[PDB]
C-alpha cells in the first residue's frame, strides 16, 4: 500500500540541465494518486528546483527532494539536516585531498584560468582546473582542450592512486570539473533515510543504470526495484504500465 517512485532527474525526467515538459510534470502528479514520488539528483538544490517548477515549487510537487545525492534532503516540504563531508571524512584527510589538488593545479598551464578551482559543497568537492567562474564560451573552449589533452582524466588517475584505500570516489561530469566524495555518497546515500520511512516498495528510474553511469549503484541496490529508461517519455509510459494497467 505504501510505494515510492524515485527518479533520476536528467534524461529520466527532464532534458539534461533543462526544464521538465508540462505533460511529464502533469503525469507525475497523476501518478501521485497511487504512489509517493521523489527525485534524486547530483546537482545542488537550486539547480533541481529550477528544472522542476517555479521558485521552490519542487518541494511541493514532490514528496521527496534529494539533492547532491541525498546529502541534502527535503521531505514533505521541509528541509532535513545534512551530514557534512568534513564531519564524515575528518579534517586531516579532507585537507590532504585539498592540498593535493592545489598542488597539482599549480603545475597545470592552461589557456585561461579563472576562479573557484575548488568548490566546497555539502557532500563533495567539485574540482575544476579552469575554474568554475568562466563563461559559456570558456567552458566550451576548455572542454575541447580537455578531450585533446585529457586534463581531468590525468588528474583523476593521480588522485586515485594517491588516495588508494582511503575511501574516495571520483567522477568526470560535464565540460570542466570532476567530483570527489566519500565512498558510498553516490545516489545510494538517499536510501538510508528512506529505510526509516517504511515503504513496501521503492521503484528507481534512471537513464544511467549501466555499469559506470551514476544511476547504477542505486539501481542495483537490493532496496530498490530497478528500472532503466531512455527518455522522460519512456519513463512516463513505464509508469503507465506498472501503476495504470
Ligand atoms: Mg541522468
Ligand atoms: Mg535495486
Amino acid at each position: 500500500e505504501r510505494v515510492l517512485c524515485l527518479f533520476d532527474v536528467d534524461g529520466t525526467l527532464t532534458p539534461a540541465r533543462q526544464k521538465i515538459d508540462p505533460e511529464v510534470a502533469a503525469f507525475l502528479q497523476k501518478l501521485r494518486s497511487r504512489v509517493q514520488i521523489g527525485v534524486v539528483g547530483g546537482s545542488d538544490y537550486c539547480k533541481i528546483a529550477e528544472q522542476l517548477g517555479d521558485g521552490d515549487e519542487v518541494i511541493e510537487k514532490f514528496d521527496y527532494v534529494f539533492a547532491e545525492n541525498g546529502t541534502v534532503q527535503y521531505k514533505h516540504g521541509r528541509l532535513l539536516s545534512k551530514q557534512t563531508i568534513q564531519n564524515h571524512l575528518g579534517e586531516e584527510l579532507l585537507q590532504d585531498l585539498i592540498n593535493f589538488c592545489l598542488s597539482y593545479m599549480a603545475l597545470l598551464r592552461l589557456p585561461k584560468k579563472r576562479g573557484t578551482f575548488i568548490e566546497f559543497r555539502n557532500g563533495m568537492l567539485n574540482i575544476s582546473p579552469i575554474g568554475r567562474s568562466c563563461t559559456l564560451e570558456e567552458r566550451i573552449e576548455f572542454s575541447e582542450l580537455d578531450k585533446k589533452e585529457k586534463i581531468r582524466e590525468k588528474f583523476v588517475e593521480a588522485l586515485k592512486t594517491e588516495f588508494a584505500g582511503k575511501g574516495l570516489t571520483f567522477s568526470i561530469g560535464g565540460m570542466i570539473s570532476f567530483d570527489v566524495f566519500p565512498e558510498g555518497w553516490d545516489k545510494r546515500y538517499c536510501l538510508d533515510s528512506l529505510d526509516q520511512d517504511s515503504f513496501d516498495t521503492i521503484h528507481f528510474f534512471g537513464n544511467e543504470t549501466s555499469p559506470g553511469g551514476n544511476d547504477f549503484e542505486i539501481f542495483a541496490d537490493p532496496r530498490t526495484v530497478g528500472h532503466s529508461v531512455v527518455s522522460p517519455q519512456d519513463t512516463v509510459q513505464r509508469c503507465r504500465e506498472i501503476f495504470f494497467p
